[PDB]
């Protein structure tokens, strides 16, 4: 009856020991303390007064040094120099962190699982993990205060830091910056509407979780028929879906239960559908939020 | 907010991974929790797999001394100066103070409660998720060969409460372990055999929390005059599968901040049971239990 699939995020200890929070004036929120280095949003300058349209380039020249107050909270730092890329500050601090985990930073892409640790005035509250949505949104929880708040991956005991919070949107759900300054998703980090574009499946994520399915022995929904990867893909952009592409990951899972990819794209096709009165792992519905990583990881230990 | 705001979230697992360690006994390893001078780990490391259905753990534990337990940290080897049972679980004396305990109690969780689990493989720690530990004293887990004494907790404050050590998969693909004073959930045993767990039931107080939280989200259509009381819905539980429902504080600041009433709701789920009749809550077409009040608190209201 259960599957052995969880929501499972990554110990979320590394990162905490970076976490600090970042003042302004009057705004307050959470920054990340690298070696040298602390990366908060830049809209940390900015008056609740005047939170659309703000004039980011006027107001950081309106800055100095003595403007940043950093505290860690989970010593008391000085800033020593500011710079902006993108929408974040670069703040530079007199100490290095001493816990500084070994680190990348990367970009994620649609479908791809990160872990959130959720922060308030630099405390640490709690983690969970998200798939970046195919419009560049992701469905978190995050209330005033939390932006700062990192999500990262792990290869090996390297962090791969991805995702510094920023906003939510009209319907819900969130965004914020790559640790090269840029928003997912093209979003402006100024107070207005702004349009979300329209959501689609994960194709790969639903198919990674459909082998969840079979390695359970829930394998009804197998039959021989199959359908081809470019055929999918064009019935895909008609139908709310993503592309599918094939991985290392996908291909073990495609080995261990000898069902083929294309069979699945087949049962994806006639399962959007509808069930059609059965049920796949207790849900009448696809799911796009787990991955073939966490499918072979949770289930199978890779 | 079509998106709800609500993700199932752990808390942070950084003052837990500093305890972890790994523990072995001839050749069963596992995981363990290092707190002060003692080291908690599940007793069948005491056991050789060829005797782990009907082992006799009084006279294992005769067959030890302090040499036959080493303890390992990654995330130094530990000298163990002393050895004892205490239930389901093994307390072993080290001699080195772990320098980054937390504060903590044991404090054993009931049904319907939340708690957050350190998933663990040679001690080492691999991840994180959240589970509600159900009426039938069952937990909905991901554990592998491997990773027994991974530890569940909550916190309050600065304190750390660890409620759960892992021990053992059930046959319907869930799971149980022990409490911290040694006893396990759910009268299970620390025995390899097919052992079959009660029946589960919907956790009252959890889909009232999570009814609360589509209000809060403007999802109020099925909000009526009409009310149940506790003591009413308490009689039609028992024959409907669902807990006895208790009211606690954080219920409470629900009903306060949204104007419904907890007995609405009873109401509601007495219609909602049978089905939704086409109609969504938070995008879910049945009950959710899954959510606590303190979830909701927490995540909607920023509340603790």
């Amino acid at each position: 009856h259960h599957s052995g699939l969880v929501k499972m995020s990554h110990p979320s200890g590394d990162v905490e020991a970076c976490m600090v929070q970042v003042t302004c004036g009057s705004m307050t929120l959470n920054g990340l303390w690298l070696d040298n280095t602390v990366w908060c949003p830049r809209h940390v300058m900015c008056p609740a007064d005047q939170l659309s349209d703000p004039n980011y380039d006027a107001l950081l020249i309106s800055m100095t040094n003595h403007s940043f107050s950093v505290q860690k909270h989970i010593a008391n730092l000085r800033v020593v120099g500011h710079a902006m890329q993108g929408t974040l500050l670069k703040l530079t601090v007199d100490v290095a962190n001493p816990s500084t985990p070994a680190y990348t930073f990367t970009t994620v892409k649609p479908g791809a699982a990160f872990s959130v640790l959720a922060c308030y005035n630099g405390r640490p509250t709690g983690t969970f993990t998200v798939v970046m949505r195919p419009n560049y949104t992701i469905k978190g929880s995050f209330l005033c205060g939390s932006c700062g708040s990192v999500g990262y991956t792990k290869e090996g005991s390297v962090i791969n830091f991805c995702y510094m919070h920023q906003m939510e949107l009209a319907n819900g759900t969130h965004t914020g910056s790559a640790f090269d300054g840029t928003m997912y998703g093209a979003f402006m980090d100024k107070q207005v509407h702004q349009v979300q574009l329209t959501d689609k499946y994960c194709s790969v994520n639903v198919v990674a979780w459909l082998y969840a399915a079979i390695l359970n022995g829930c394998a009804w929904f197998v039959k021989p028929n199959r359908t081809s990867v470019v055929s999918f893909n064009e019935w895909a952009l008609a139908n709310q879906f993503t592309e599918f592409v094939g991985t290392q990951s996908v291909d073990m899972l495609a080995v261990k239960t000898g069902v083929a990819i294309e069979q699945l794209l087949y049962a994806i096709q006639q399962l959007y559908t509808g069930f059609q009165g059965k049920q796949i792992l207790g849900s009448t519905m696809l799911e796009d939020e787990f991955t073939p990583e966490d499918v072979n990881m949770q289930i199978m230990g890779v």
